[PDB]
C-alpha cells in the first residue's frame, strides 16, 4: 500500500515545492499520491534524532543533507528543481505544468534557463539574507545590505520578466512554482512585494490555489 | 568562417564552462564553431564599455545581466547549466558528453540532480566565500568563515562522490565541467585540495584535457 512518491521535506521555500507540483498533478490526473515524511532542519537534532537532514540513511537519498528529495518507486531524486523536473517528466503527459524536451526544445530550454536563474539567484540569495537576519550571531551591516540589495536586483529581474503576463512562461507551471515557494516569504526577508507589482500579483493568484495551499500544509 | 553560436563570455569559473563543452564537441564533431565576446563584469565599467553586462543590448540576451550566455542562430539562453544542457541536447548527437532525457530518464535525472547541486551549492557558496576572502572591501573573518566551511562541506560532499570514481557520473560530461570551472579555482578560494583527494585527482584529469586547455583560453 505504500505511494509511489515519498517527499522527504520541511515547511520551508524549498520544501513546499515539490508537494505543490504533486498536489497539482493529483488534481489534473487524479494520481499519484505520495508520503509525506518530515524531516528536522535543526543543527541541534543532528545525530539524535533519526528523520533529520545530516542522518547517513538519508545521505543515500540526498548526499547533499538536505530538503526536499524524493524516493520514486525506490528511485532518488534531490535538488528542488531537478525533483520538478523528474515528477513533470514522469508525471505530466500532457504537459499541463512544463515543456517537452522533444517536441519543444526551445520552449524546454526558456523553462531549464529560469530554474537555473531562481536555482542560483534568488533561492541562494535570498537565503544569504535570511541568514544574516536570522542566524548571524552578529548584526553585519556590510553583508546584510548586500543580501539585500542582491535580493532587491533579483526581484526586478523577475518582475521584468512578469510584465504583460501572468506566469513566468505564460502558462503556470514548475518555473512559477520553484520561484514561488521564496517569493510568498519575501516581505520576512525585507523586500517591499509592493515594489515588485508584477511579483506581487503573481504570487497571490499562486497562494489562492487549492492545489499550492494543499502542497503547502502537507509539510507541516 | 561561419560561427552558429555566440559565446558572451569572461575567464572566470562560471565563463569558462560553455566554452569547454564547445571545445569538447569540436573535437568529437568537427563543430559547432563559435564567436567568443568578451564582456567586461566590472561595476567600474557600466556604462562606459559597449561590451559590459549592464548593458541594454544585453539584457535582451542575459536578463540577469551576467556571463556566461549564448546565442545559437538568434536563439538566447542563459545561466552556465541550462547553457551546458541546450548545447548537449543540439550538438552531442551521440551523448558523448551527456545523457539523453528519452533514452535514459534515470541518468537524465541525476545529470540534473547533480547540475543543480553546482548550481544551487558549491558555485553561489564558493562564490560569495570569493567575495569576502578575495573582493570585498572590508574582511569580515564570521563571514569568510562561514562561506569557506559552506564550501568545505560541499567538497566533501563531492569527494565522497567521486570516491571509486573517475568522473561524477561514471563518464566525463557536463556535470564534470560545470563543477570543474569553480574546482580549479577552489586552492585561490582557500580549501586544501590534498583534504579533498578525489576531487584534487578529478581536477588533475580534467585539467590535462586538450579541449578544456582550448575552452578556458578561449575566454582571455
Ligand atoms: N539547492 C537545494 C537547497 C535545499 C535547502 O537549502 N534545504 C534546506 C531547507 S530550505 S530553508 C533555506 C535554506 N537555508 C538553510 O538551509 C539554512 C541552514 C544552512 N545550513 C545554512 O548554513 O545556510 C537556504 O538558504 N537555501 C539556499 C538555496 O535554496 O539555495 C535544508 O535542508 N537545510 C538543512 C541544513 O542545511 O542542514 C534545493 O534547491 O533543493
Ligand atoms: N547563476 C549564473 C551565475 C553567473 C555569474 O555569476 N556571472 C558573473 C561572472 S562569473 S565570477 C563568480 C561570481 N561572482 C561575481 O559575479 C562577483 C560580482 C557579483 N555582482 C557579486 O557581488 O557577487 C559568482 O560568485 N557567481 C555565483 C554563482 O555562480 O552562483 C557575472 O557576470 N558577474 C557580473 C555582475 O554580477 O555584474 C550562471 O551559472 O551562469
Amino acid at each position: 500500500t505504500d505511494k509511489p512518491v515519498v517527499h522527504y521535506t520541511a515547511p520551508t521555500p524549498n520544501g513546499w515545492v515539490p508537494a505543490i507540483l504533486l498536489e497539482e498533478l493529483k488534481a489534473v490526473y487524479g494520481g499519484p499520491d505520495y508520503e509525506t515524511v518530515k524531516m528536522s532542519i535543526r543543527d541541534a537534532d543532528i545525530g539524535k534524532v533519526h528523520n533529520q537532514v545530516k542522518s547517513d540513511w538519508f545521505l543515500k537519498i540526498c548526499p547533499n543533507g538536505r530538503i526536499p528529495a524524493i524516493t520514486h518507486e525506490g528511485f532518488p531524486v534531490f535538488e528542488t528543481s531537478a525533483i520538478l523536473l523528474y515528477l513533470a517528466q514522469h508525471f505530466d503527459k500532457e504537459n499541463a505544468f512544463s515543456r517537452d524536451p522533444v517536441k519543444d526544445p526551445k520552449g524546454y530550454s526558456e523553462e531549464l534557463q529560469w530554474l537555473f536563474f531562481a536555482h542560483g539567484g534568488i533561492g541562494p540569495m535570498q537565503g544569504q539574507a535570511n541568514h544574516f537576519n536570522l542566524y548571524a550571531p552578529e548584526k553585519i551591516p556590510y553583508a546584510i545590505n548586500r543580501y539585500l540589495n542582491e535580493s532587491k536586483r533579483l526581484y526586478r529581474v523577475l518582475d521584468d520578466r512578469l510584465k504583460g503576463r501572468e506566469y513566468i512562461l505564460g502558462t503556470y507551471g514548475i518555473a512559477d512554482i520553484k520561484i514561488f515557494g521564496w517569493a510568498r516569504i519575501a516581505p520576512r526577508t525585507g523586500l517591499d512585494l509592493d515594489e515588485f507589482p508584477n511579483v506581487k500579483a503573481w504570487v497571490e493568484r499562486i497562494e489562492k490555489r487549492p492545489a499550492v495551499q494543499a502542497g503547502i500544509n502537507s509539510c507541516n
